[PDB]
């Protein structure tokens, strides 16, 4: 997250921190995710496509820091790694950038809701917020495009949804951004999601309900003028989510 504010997991309790175990035992941060039901975390296929082995992943819930075992946090392994069959990546655009991770503790249990671990509601069909709506993003992603390290403390920011017609403008993304993708950015281009924030939530309050409207997917640079953050539009994927969580 470029700009914005440092936060804690109690403010973003649906946030899942996803890591990968390498040969030799080193563990590195991969992507963010969102808890949609006790056994299920939703993220982006691009985070996993190159290492599609469920055994490699570690998922934390209730974790506020990149290298601290936050009081009340829960550690999980991945029982099922479901990637979208029609996923693909162009130079910029990522297609069907959605993945499901069925989580399980070493004891075989799913998440136990608490003050720091909570689910996030899915949107309803054909009901996304109007353009101009303010939504929040959360992640352990880069604080500056030129950084190589990720921030130790969890960050959040607020961005505004951008219409498909605006995002398809020539100086924006043209025909590279599709109706299955949602654009969002800061009108002043000072704050945004960045590399490392992928798979994380774009949460919008709609009709008084906090909803998982998007999943961080892609973007040209970070907080770059006329280059919004591009998010998987969760409402389009409701039949796929329902079918793959059954
Ligand atoms: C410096 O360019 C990047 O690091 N871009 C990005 C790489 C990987 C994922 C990204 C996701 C969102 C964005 C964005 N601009 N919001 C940018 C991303």
């Amino acid at each position: 997250i470029i700009g914005g504010e440092f936060t804690t997991i109690e403010n973003q309790p649906w946030f899942a921190a996803i890591y990968r175990r390498h040969r030799g035992g080193s563990v590195t941060y991969v992507c963010g995710g969102s808890l949609i039901s006790p056994c299920w975390v939703i993220s982006a296929t691009h985070c996993f496509i190159d290492y599609p082995k469920k055994e490699d992943y570690i998922v934390y819930l209730g974790r506020s820091r990149l290298n601290s075992n936050t009081q009340g946090e829960m550690k999980f392994e991945v029982e099922n790694l479901i990637l979208h069959k029609d996923y693909s990546a162009d130079t910029l655009a990522h297609h069907n950038d959605i993945a499901l991770l069925k989580i399980r503790s070493k004891e075989g249990r799913c998440a136990q809701p608490s003050r720091t671990i909570q689910t996030i509601a899915l949107p309803s069909m054909y009901n996304d917020p109007q353009f101009g709506t303010s939504c929040e993003i959360t992640g352990f992603g880069k604080e500056q495009s030129t950084d190589y390290l990720y921030p130790e403390q969890l960050k959040m920011t607020v961005v505004k949804l951008i219409s498909h017609r605006e995002c398809q403008q020539p100086h924006y993304y043209g025909s590279e951004v599709t109706t299955k993708m949602l654009c969002a950015a800061d009108p002043q281009w000072k704050t945004d999601s960045c590399q490392g924030d992928s798979g994380g939530p774009l949460v919008c309050s709609l009709q008084g309900r906090m909803t998982l409207t998007g999943i961080v997917s892609w973007g040209r640079g970070c907080a770059l003028k006329d280059k919004p953050g591009v998010y998987t539009r969760v409402s389009h994927f409701l039949p796929w989510i329902r079918s793959h969580t059954k």
